[PDB]
């Protein structure tokens, strides 16, 4: 529909060293912005998320892939846009804890109720909320997982699952990690046995690794996790060819995509950050991965087809999109692993947009979990920590800084950041809100009950 | 009569521990959203500046000060929220560099184009361009502007300034840096000097020290700034009381305060923080500054004057305010002063919105010039830099962290960053804009030629 807009160009309009020539702003904008808001019920949502993308993060991949006065086709593009809270909260007392990690803040958005660092699908109290693709399931809504990590992850592991902590993948790790969750001691049973009975009908990423745990109780015991899921009706895919084979996808024949062991690989690749590297060494050009393969389907990919599969289902679905590696890369110091996996997301938000821009009826949201580590500083900046120079498409100079850890791994931030969203009830995304808002909002806008 | 709304209330709604107490929204933003487009001419303007205030700055202020569930009745009111990017130029090569100072974001907003680090009112081939300030006189409307730095400043300076670098303070270091600006050799002159051509209506801050050098040249040659400037027929205010007694400026009286001889004194004191401080040390609480004054007029006290004088002049007024302190003290690595000077400026904030609310044909706009170097950390985290355990409102420990310099100032970080508004033309605010489509959208909204 040509209904809703999407900003096509928010590219500097021309010489940017000229009046005007770097504005991105053809006109003024009211009236477009009268012609984004809708309160028209959502018939889908896609929610799009940057793992540890922070403003920062966009900023250095735009700066690198497009220049500074760039526009990324999907990130950048959508109309409605705020910045949002995501602290979690202590255990133990029940105050704010500053600065979440990737379960408790996935929890939030997933759930709509804070909770502790690590935490997935419960509160303070280690007691159970329902997920929000759960309860488009119980709807009778299609409902699609995909990201670019183990499946196991915190990230898509929180709309499936709801154990005590995010370390309890597999069988073995949760008799000794999560007990009240064994599914021996009685509990619901480790992340991916919690997946397999969630059923979700799409479900894309890595992580096969843990499959090939044995179930310690229960109807499949003995067996493994992947004869569990054969057992189960799921159509186990493992490449891109496998995965294009795929016609229809759902409660009958679940999709169940396990594309590496660990996490998919990185886009590209370059030298780790180090210490006065922007000054000691040499700016970089980041690689392409010659390893990523063809076999392999990437994010833009697996979203399409996840898309094509769910929207078959007339009453509507929940699709979650999760560019996984972002974060990780951030927490390595790896400028160009982290730049590669933000320009990977937003091909996948392009696809999306697309198709919510023709379907007419799709919230499509774009967001983060928490902010990260990843400083964009001056060329000749002496740092205490970890520093890289970098050749962008402005054919200039760019630094970045990791300056959070002495550890091995570059921490999270707890600043507020970037939502962004587009189609009916985006409006919901202005100003400040906070991430538990955006479970009100997407059960609201499908009129979940 | 709020003709347009401000978000009266945005804190966690209940207990945050709960399912929904999160929440900063009661239901749909829709109708209110769009209740706030209006495409109305606006009459006057007041553009409020957190110098260095990223998204990082207002999040640590926040959760120090409301607690990370609280919110700021004047920073998180305005309605209309996105982000705006604010490279600057490399002079030689012209293309961007990442991280800009804060001479060549204030140009940026101020005259429409990108300019080097340093400059101030002048493009990369130093061409004098005109300011918002000076169009606005120019079309007979009222000009005020406000900061708690040295007027001589950057972000001040540049409504009224245009010299090749921004340590032109007076004619001394004019003729010594700016020789194609000093008097003496037929430029236009220092930045104090030009500060007394423009003759805005209303201009309060620190500085008082600079005005004590003498003119090199001119009709004034020989006599001090501060003679000049009597001579000129300027109103001289210098404590609360004498600014509190003034009851007109304008062309022909116009007002200028000069507080402090350097920058207005901070709101609050604290240590700086050290290497490891929030492990080798216990939790700071910020405590008021005596040296702060009752003598000494508050942001929002020069924020009120500012308005009620200015508020005389019919066909309208354009203000700019700015808290200038965050970025000092961000520099310094001092959380308590950072977060004090952010907690004022909000205060500022809510001043303006009281009469824009009342007015109704006013633009307000709230953002900063730059990002800086503050991050929020998990509390046992082992940073490479200088850290500081808080204790905030919430009753919780916050650490926070500067990590980009060895040196004795921290740094200016490159991100995008938030900007707000509220009132008619707020729209242009919203989505992906730059700094300089800034300019642009203030010149339209008051229908300057
Ligand atoms: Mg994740
Ligand atoms: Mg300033
Ligand atoms: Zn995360
Ligand atoms: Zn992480
Ligand atoms: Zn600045
Ligand atoms: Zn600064």
């Amino acid at each position: 529909t040509p209904e809703m807009p999407v900003l096509e160009n928010r590219a500097a309009q021309g010489d940017i060293t000229a009046p005007g020539g770097a504005r991105r702003l053809t006109g003024d904008q009211t009236a477009a912005l009268r012609d984004s808001l809708s309160d028209k019920p959502a018939k889908n949502i896609i929610l799009l998320i940057g793992d540890g993308m922070g403003d920062s993060e966009i900023t250095a991949a735009r700066n690198y892939a497009e220049g500074a006065g760039g526009f990324f086709k999907g990130i950048d593009a959508l109309p409605l846009t705020g910045q949002y809270t995501h602290y979690a909260l202590n255990k133990k007392t029940g105050k704010p804890d500053y600065v979440t990690d990737s379960a408790a803040s996935a929890t939030a958005w997933s759930t709509g109720v804070k909770t502790y660092n690590g935490a997935l699908g419960v509160d303070i109290h280690e007691k159970d909320h329902p997920t929000i693709l759960e309860m488009a399931k119980a709807a009778g809504l299609a409902t699609g997982n995909v990201s670019t990590a183990e499946l196991q992850d915190a990230t898509p592991a929180a709309l499936v699952a709801h154990v005590t902590s995010r370390k309890c993948y597999g069988p073995s790790a949760t008799s000794e990690k999560c007990p009240g969750n064994a599914l021996e001691k009685g509990g619901k049973g480790s992340i991916t046995e919690q997946l397999l009975n969630a059923r979700a009908d799409v479900t894309l990423g890595g992580g096969a690794k843990t499959f090939a745990e044995t179930a310690t109780a229960g109807e499949w015991q003995g067996k493994t996790l992947r004869e569990q899921a054969q057992a189960r009706g799921y159509q186990l895919v493992s490449d891109a060819a496998s995965l294009n084979s795929v016609t229809e996808a759902n409660q009958q024949k679940p999709l169940l995509g396990l594309f590496a062991d660990g996490n998919m690989p990185v886009r590209w690749l370059g030298p780790k950050a180090t210490y006065h590297g922007n000054i000691d060494k040499p700016a970089v050009t980041c690689t392409p991965n010659p390893q990523r393969n063809d076999s392999v389907p990437t994010l833009a990919q697996m979203t399409d087809k996840a898309i094509e599969l769910l929207s078959k289902n007339e009453k509507g679905f929940f699709l979650q999109v999760e560019g996984a590696s972002i974060d990780k890369q951030d927490h390595a110091a790896n400028p160009c692993g982290q730049i590669g996996e933000t320009v990977d997301l937003d091909e996948a938000v392009q696809r999306a947009l697309e198709f919510a821009k023709k379907e007419g009826n799709t919230l499509v949201i774009v967001t983060a979990d928490h902010a990260h580590a990843s400083q964009i500083v001056a060329p000749d900046t002496k740092a205490p920590g970890l520093t890289q120079a970098l050749n962008t498409k402005d054919g200039a100079v760019m630094v970045m800084s990791y300056g959070n850890s002495e550890e091995d791994s570059q921490e999270h931030t707890g600043s507020q950041l970037r939502i962004a969203a587009y189609g009916p009830h985006a409006a919901n995304v202005v100003g400040l809100t906070d991430q538990t808002d955006l479970f009100y909002t997407m059960k609201a806008a499908l009129g979940l009950k």
